[PDB]
């Protein structure tokens, strides 16, 4: 079917009208458009996209951590085993780290050597390449004109905004509402994933090349998980590489498209992905969470899902969930039910635990919380540990705190002897928050 090829939902950008037009900010989010290639964005702007040019990077950071992907150079779209025989999805990928500045010696060569190669006129073996990735920009002493330059965005795609549910989270998530960096090499791939907690991400290619992206909408995510399964492999944890002749076969439709420099690529909540480089290029990328049911929807899905597979989870939704309650008001009637009905189950869930500590003699012990505070994961198993949290009577003694889940504990210690419960919310003041929660009034 030529619906199992359909085209790339577009926008193209003439100037800065164009670009803070709000019928755009709508199409983005909109959950019948699984991308949103938003061509000329740079250039409507006045982006100076120098100030992330290799040759820029080297002189601001030269020593700053860059993660190395070791790859093989794949023909096309394709992805074959090292013997050439037959097209697979699992991906040959080695880590180690480096430097800004080693990795740059490295693009610029690679690219004299393949100029040198087209003057020398004239299934694998495949070569090998290295692909710079997860370059952390964070540090606003070290990448201020290069932070700064991304606050000329439209709001809604900025990496801090009032609409922005990271922006409510209250403290870093590193990757999520920090930027990342990526140097490429052509051939540089990014393999097959959803974002961490279905959140939204935002990507500009940096240029001189092109990239290449793959994309398949959230309906179909579980059609993939099966393939992967079929395949031994980890659909959230392992390197796959979609075979495009399998998809077809199973009827699910792939969007493709180019991303040239200056680009911003928006990947609506849950859309399935994967990128490669056709040229040599750097690219820019963070995570944004709009305020819509869809988007709140999907994120307590895959948090939910994480917790089944023993993955953890990087955005804390019940830390989120109760920062949503205490501070925005929502008038979307969906998006405020969903909200409403999760900080229920945390607050019946929370009652019940409480007291059966307290019918069976448990302490609990008052001993709040200092502002700005994170969210805390168990030590252990590493899910998110709301309130109650269960410290061993040593660590307590010490003063270090080291956060376990209730069951993590009951494991270690039968009758919980071996440690103390520390309570960092009052029951009442989290009953009036919620309480006090209720619809706003829009007329949009
Ligand atoms: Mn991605
Ligand atoms: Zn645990």
């Amino acid at each position: 079917k030529d619906k199992l090829n359909p085209p790339t939902p577009s926008i193209y950008l003439e100037n800065k009208r164009d670009a803070f037009f709000p019928p755009l900010h709508q199409f983005c989010t909109n959950p019948k458009n699984p991308v949103t290639v938003i061509r000329g964005l740079a250039g409507a702007l006045k982006l100076d996209l120098g100030l992330f040019s290799t040759k820029t990077l080297v002189e601001a950071n030269n020593e700053h951590m860059v993660e190395v992907r070791t790859q093989l150079l794949q023909p096309a779209d394709e992805n074959w085993d090292p013997t050439g025989t037959k097209k697979i999805w699992r991906c040959e990928s080695n880590r180690s780290h480096t430097t800004i500045a080693k990795y740059a010696q490295y693009q610029a060569s690679s690219f004299q050597e393949s100029l040198r190669e087209e003057n020398e006129k004239r299934k694998g073996p495949f070569k090998t390449i290295k692909f710079g990735t997860n370059i952390d920009l964070s540090d606003n002493k070290k990448w201020k004109l290069q932070l700064h330059e991304l606050t000329k965005l439209p709001a809604f795609a900025r990496v801090v905004s009032a609409g922005n549910l990271l922006t409510h989270v209250g403290h870093t998530i590193l990757g999520m509402n920090t930027v990342q960096l990526y140097m490429k090499v052509p051939g540089s791939r990014t393999p097959g994933h959803q974002e961490n907690n279905n959140f939204c991400s935002v990507n500009i290619n940096i240029g001189p090349g092109d990239c290449e992206w793959f994309v398949v909408p959230e309906d179909y995510w579980g059609v993939l998980n099966d393939f992967c399964e079929k395949n031994n492999l980890n659909f959230l944890m392992s390197s796959w590489w979609p075979n495009l002749e399998d998809l077809y076969e199973a009827n699910v439709p792939v969007y493709r498209f180019i991303q040239r420099p200056g680009d911003l690529v928006w990947i609506n909540a849950g859309t399935v992905h994967w990128v490669q480089a056709v040229g040599w290029c750097n690219n820019i990328a963070w995570n944004v969470g709009p305020l819509t049911a869809c988007q709140y929807k999907l994120a307590v899905e895959r948090y939910e899902w994480n917790k089944l597979k023993s993955v953890k989870s990087p955005v804390p939704m019940v830390h989120l969930s109760w920062n949503m309650a205490r501070n925005i008001k929502v008038s979307d009637p969906k998006l405020f039910e969903m909200i409403k009905y999760c900080l229920l189950k945390i607050l019946k869930q929370y009652q019940t635990l409480r007291e059966a500590l307290v019918a069976a003699g448990k302490e609990v012990i008052w001993h709040g919380r200092t502002n700005d505070e994170p969210a805390h994961y168990c030590s252990i198993c590493e899910v998110e540990v709301f309130n109650l949290l269960f410290v061993t009577n040593e660590s307590n003694t010490q003063k270090t705190y080291i956060v376990h889940c209730h069951d993590c504990a009951r494991k270690t210690s039968k009758s919980l002897e071996n440690f103390v419960v520390l309570e960092q919310y009052k029951m009442e003041d989290l009953i009036q928050v919620y309480d006090q929660f209720t619809l706003a009034l829009s007329l949009s």
